[PDB]
């Protein structure tokens, strides 16, 4: 009876930004399957949100091995919706998975980033998603115990085995990013993208990190650009948002995307109607340096 | 079965074969390019007769692409069927090629580009539509200005290491960029086989610096649209030299684009089998002299 | 009635885990080896009960080999049957390792050796018998002076590149040759993870110069036969220190092997399910400080 | 089911095995080659009786090629059937090898050469006709003077990386040509294993500088046609006289004269009679030679 | 080294083969039932030796069941491994059988019965454990009084039509229940091949009605436990009067030049209406002795009345 | 390249006779792989003989599980030659396999007609041939120790499983042929064809068998029609048989035929017989026998002279 029909004007709604120096381009706003994508959410509300995201031009869906709840269920539910709805659009989509946090019991499945854990969890995500390969394979966290040469060798073996087109890191130190990226250069596989928690209440990336991502040629995607729903000090920024044609959440998305060194911001919305309003916030005129000074004072 | 394709017993004695630069691969002096008359618009009757006539003449190289049709990708689906039903015991004697660069499927990952994602995904689609394990030459159809050649070199190299292609080439690349991507492919220990520019009597653009680049790198050259998309004003004088030599202007241009060992082949479009056997007789001509070459310009 | 395998819920709160060299892998302080009492001469009842008890105590590493029997190769098809019936969901939680270097099948390409032909054929034999896509560690087993270490390192590198193995190991290798084969593997950008020497109270040859090599290269050590093949279960002066500190001679020898971070595991080959439980209780014993350690040196070397 | 191939239990106590170059492989002193009498023109029962005898005598190395027949490629089909019916549980005890470079299928891509196109497409044919996941030694049957050796070395290197061949060898190559292709193979970290030249008593060109080349490169040597294509079976009368003075035959003398040096690891005998292979194994048991016979052979 | 196993060349010149009733299938004079000492409690090398020894003796039929262990079904898993390693090139000359009637897995559909759900599901799992595409005979291990014999007959007939069994049979069935299920199998055009009762010197219930039913039907009979579970083997020199009757039967066996086990097996096979006799798992030299039970001369009328004490 | 192209006139050469009252039409002569197709004969002579056949119109090929030597090696060789040359022409051929005599050691392979031996030997022959179904599945001999209800039930299962399009029998007595046919009709799988040994010196099928095959509508295919020699002009056993063959050959040259052509035309003299297994021979000897029907039919005088040198029946 019912079948998914991708909107014909889906590629005339959002702007696609280059991921640093690499040829891959990501939509200005991506969708992160963090919230409301496990078994806790009905499937009809999951596919309705994913269809709305694709009709607006969002082609990147960021997943992880521990996304749920329970852990690993978001990849199963997205693997079904890719089998039933997004199958003729796979070559138009950009899927990514991570491995670093806690997944299954044991010292090999909780708090690790070794070659044993990375490759076993990548094969675990490929069988849950039902895809031949992932486009980006992050390292979900920095494991100070595991040497970064072993982690770089695991990400390199994943790209050589045709299971990952690119690789990246998530919430890594600014100096450790330079280390692992040069270790990937030894394997002749470039680093694609770095995922730091970038928003108005966390300046983690603005210090000593963007200088490293630009020289390496890697892009940046902002995890939780709305401070985990906090931007939905904040009461003062809402008055600045009312000075223009945007809301508090729309102003935060435009401020994270205010510069080209940021490729996208993982939205991770819940309802579809709020997704249509979060998307298409770039047509607002850029900050006049006047508004930038006001923002920097109200929020770090 | 009734009326199954049987290739000619002496099909390898009616056409010349030229080395592709400094490699071990040869190509027929005239190749067949399925740019037109091989989509779903053209009946299978003429497609089967044209591929059989080309293989009986000695043409073993069939040039395909992701956007060849129409519609896009249709020429690979039709050649994939013609390969399964006729050219199946002759697969190891053919030379198949496939490119990826122009607009293919909607989206920034399909409508143009030469990124790693688009190159390998379009190659997987081509291996699906052709029905082969690997292609013989995987081209980069266009030069991507907003994409590092180090990424494209890593994509073409991965296509060779994964067994999905024997050799790799580039199409419509500048003279300086051909040297750059060749030195990058040489970092992956995979040589750049062939280059496909638009060599033409009404163009002659690659002679400036591209021929000097491919000759020193060991990369062969194959001429694209050698008959000027139907042309071959100025064509009236060139037609006079052809009739005063025993050719039909089309045969003169084909013998001219292969007058030097730099060019290895040319991609004939063609529509009828009778004009294809006519063009093969272009190598049945005396070599060019100093007087005829001066009158060409 | 259905059997299944209800693994112990707090099985990871029982045994301690030690890091192997400067690598991301960790291993149980006590590893279970299928050297003996896992061939076809031992019933399936004993094999299944011992593997369930060892896993319920936190032992995840199960070290095997190609010639472990008797007969030769029976220990791998017995452990493979045990994997399909019990440890099928717990695959990613386990650490399986196989070796290839001793007498297997007749012929110069069989029997002893570590050539590229013998290593890849014996690895495909083990992967077919075990029923796993890959092994976590793959050792070279004994060293062969006739085969160049460039070909052995090339086969070990081709084993991890083909997805058949994740880590590379060696066993009973000379101290200098361990440095040589490690540098050749580092040329392939493939690290050496673990060396498995025979380390116990009566054979302390590894402390001479082998431990100084594994620590420098960043590779751990698994002590094969830490009880002198059953001789620690004159050593009666050691049996006096067994009554002291509240333990036994076997529990004293294990804790003595697990001194510093160089030793990552002690490959034990117990059989009785109850002695396996009492041997894991040898970790919480207090260290040897200085004087208690200087008493073991009387009846050592 | 009526009767299957039961290998001789004393097969590995018959022939002594020699090491090939500075590698881990150890080839037998004598190796049966399928150059002739293994096509469709030879009955199958004589092939099965000959291969059962070779393996019973301790021979573990079987040499094949893409063009062995007649017709071309039929020897790999006949050996493939005999493998799946008899030698299937003995697969890991054998050393199979195939060649590619002379004349196979019609066309410039098949009638010869050593291009990457022809080397991989002919190896795919050999792996499907033999019925094995890999050959043990993949050869380049002849040096291609018109194809750069950087491409042939790349094809031989990918043959090992794809798991199609454990080792790479060359055959009918020159002296400096072997050195320049082995130096290029050492860049891919796939060392050249063995060279297969024509080395017998009537053709001693390999002793010039090919023997010194393979000794320094670490590669072994296997002799092709040690009886000069059957001319030394039984001019040759002077060699037959020295053979009788030593207690052997002309075939056994020319066989032991090939295996006299350590840098000649094996010889490819292509006999047809099963009673003949048993009388060539009795050529290495004889005592070694000395001065008054080596200087008298010449 | 090399553990390849080839059967004895004279294995088919050892014992005789009796025809199953009036069909075409023959069975060895003594079969090998894997009831005891073939589960996970017994080492696999011991079972491997006993199977290789039995086949070299000519024993071609191997009687299995879904509950043979312990634990349940472990005998089918061990025989499946011994088949894929040793008995693979001898499959087309082996006769294999499996059953489904007693408690196997938890549940009302697993606590035994003759239902179509339990029969076809237990046969599918018994085919996976054995590693074979089909079994030669598929028994109905017990008679379920709560399930009609029309559903059980259609279940066995479905097993033959689906290529999972060549012949079918019934075990431990009544004499009237044998005539009933056989008459219903004639409707499916798949006749009842063989019946497996318990028949020995002490358990002679089948003589009254059963042997007459299988004769007029055309089926065969295979004798289960013809040694009364070690009571007719001299291992016990389970009541005192049972031990005294055994010593009396042994004295009549030593006058014939046999042992007590050889006497009981030859007594079971005294009439051609009986086709085989299941030999349990034992030591190899004990199987060699009991297999040579038909080599004795046939019983006389005075000897048969002498043992009918 | 070095492949096989069937002759275009192959279906305009030999005639085709209807198999009793069915829809199957076999060639007037067939090719049985009884001998000279095992591992003792080179595959090239087998290939050239199977290519000479079929080019002459020989579409039917008669095999058996024990055809060799060794036993079964003929089905393996014909399986390879079919996979290499005859794969596109598979639906234009009629392949048959049998099972009834000694095959593998044991009481279940040494002869018999039981359901176990028939289905096992059919699955063996299907794996060696490389085809998923044979066109005809014969019962090679009559088993007196096995009921015909079980043998007919095994043949009926072979058709319903998709492993055989039709079934037949060989060396069956006339009364036993009629009994197994009435049993097969209960399975709605009619008996297609019967294969008896029928030639000039062995005419037992004329007594009662040919009437049974005609009433049932089953065809007949003649096995050993040239009497394993003594009818091919090569021996020109026993001396009385040499005089009978010399007298028959004289009648053959009177009508322009050879001794082999005369015997093959005599077996095919009416519609009851449908074909005759020629067997392996040299290429020119196959072509000469194929055109045996190209001759005037037998008259009353010629048939009478032939009976003076043959047996009654």
């Amino acid at each position: 009876s019912m079948r998914y029909l991708a909107h014909p004007d889906r590629y005339d709604r959002i702007a696609y930004r280059r991921v640093g120096r690499s040829g891959l381009v990501l939509p200005a706003l991506s969708l992160g399957l963090w919230h409301n994508f496990g078994d806790s959410t009905p499937i009809d509300t999951q596919r309705a949100l994913l269809r709305t995201a694709f009709d607006l031009g969002i082609t990147h869906f960021d997943l992880a091995n521990n996304y749920g709840p329970p852990y690993g269920s978001a990849e199963i539910n997205f693997g079904r919706l890719l089998r039933e709805d997004f199958k003729p659009y796979r070559d138009e989509l950009i899927l990514s998975t991570k491995a670093g946090w806690d997944m299954w019991p044991g010292p090999y499945g909780q708090g690790g980033s070794s070659r044993k854990y990375l490759l076993s969890s990548l094969d675990q995500s490929l069988q849950r998603l039902g895809v031949d390969y992932v486009d980006i394979f992050y390292s979900h966290r920095f494991d100070a115990d595991t040497p970064l040469e072993e982690t770089a060798g695991a990400l390199a073996s994943a790209v050589q085995q045709g299971k990952a087109l690119y690789v990246g890191i998530s919430s890594y130190s600014a100096a450790r990013t330079r280390e692992i990226a040069a270790l990937l250069r030894a394997w002749k596989v470039p680093l694609l993208i770095h995922q730091p928690a970038y928003n108005l209440f966390n300046r983690w990336a603005e210090h000593e990190l963007f200088d490293a991502t630009a020289e390496l040629g890697a892009g940046v995607i902002a995890f939780t650009p709305l401070a985990q729903g906090l931007l939905t000090r904040a009461r003062g920024l809402d008055a600045i948002a009312r000075g223009r044609g945007q809301s508090l959440a729309q102003l935060a998305l435009a401020w994270v995307l205010r510069d080209a060194r940021v490729s996208s911001a993982l939205l991770g919305a819940s309802r579809p109607e709020q997704l249509i309003e979060n998307v298409a916030a770039l047509q607002a005129p850029p900050f006049s340096a006047e508004e930038l000074a006001e923002i920097d004072r109200h929020a770090v």
